[PDB]
């Protein structure tokens, strides 16, 4: 089964998921000097006030916080998007060291981690149908750098001890994902894919230009999670990031000058 190790990592994924070598794979390097400001791009609308978080879960590749997406409660609109995209879950990708961990890169710079808030287009009715559409999902990507603590992340960090290994989950209600956002909603956007299998080419990527800072203690707690399930040889959940993929016939647009 797929993972991030030598024998099951990103270089192997194409064998089970041939779209791994497709025309709109993610992540990508964002070359800031080649990205073009698109004045027709609207501001992002991040409407998270009614977000209803449900569970936090270690799925063996990351940890994710899931939300009630059965109604328009936490939605992403605007920017490059047509229509309404419901927040389903967020998760992170991170490194074994502070100089790697992000999936997208900016002028080849790797951040310590990357937060993905995964949303799906309500015109497709459910996320499984949305994954089958080229405009089915919108992932809001936010870089993490190590510096000062992010207070809105602490509640996540506080609970990771309870989901150390693959398959463990915990109640994670009343979590406000607005606490994970940077000040600026300036973004780059491009059409891409899920960065984990099945690598479906269904994502409008919206990557914020402003990172959030998290503390060394916060990221260290990410790195104490396990890829393995309980009772198996302990393999720390670190470096669960896919590297940048070929941009191919795509233009990255910037919402800002
Ligand atoms: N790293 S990422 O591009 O944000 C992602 N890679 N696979 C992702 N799968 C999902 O979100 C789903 C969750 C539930 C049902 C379908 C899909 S999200
Ligand atoms: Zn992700």
């Amino acid at each position: 089964h797929w993972g991030y190790g030598k024998h099951n990592g990103p270089e192997h994924w194409h064998k089970d998921f041939p779209i791994a070598k497709g025309e709109r794979q993610s992540p990508v390097d964002i070359d800031t000097h080649t990205a073009k400001y698109d004045p027709s791009l609207k501001p992002l609308s991040v409407s998270y006030d009614q977000a209803t978080s449900l569970r936090i879960l270690n799925n063996g590749h990351s940890f994710q916080v899931t939300f009630d997406d059965s109604q328009d409660k936490a939605v992403l609109k605007g920017g490059p998007l047509d229509g309404t995209y419901r927040l389903l879950q967020f998760h992170f990708h991170w490194g074994s060291l502070d100089g790697q961990g992000s999936e997208h890169t900016v002028d080849k710079k790797k951040y310590a981690a990357e937060l993905h808030l995964v949303h799906w287009n309500t015109k497709y009715g459910d996320v499984g149908k949305a994954v089958q559409q080229p405009d089915g999902l919108a992932v809001l990507g936010i870089f993490l750098k190590v510096g000062s603590a992010k207070p809105g992340l602490q509640k996540v960090v506080d609970v990771l001890d309870s989901i150390k290994t693959e398959g463990k989950s915990a109640d994670f209600t009343n979590f406000d994902p607005r606490g994970l956002l940077p000040e600026s909603l300036d973004y780059w956007t491009y059409p891409g894919s899920l960065t984990t299998p099945p690598l479906a080419e269904c994502v409008t990527w919206i990557v914020l230009k402003e990172p959030i800072s998290v503390s060394s203690e916060q990221v260290l707690k990410f790195r104490k999670l396990n890829f393995n399930g309980e009772g198996e040889p302990e393999e720390l959940m670190v470096d669960n990031w896919r590297p940048a993929q070929p941009l191919k016939n795509r233009q990255i647009k910037a919402s800002f000058k």
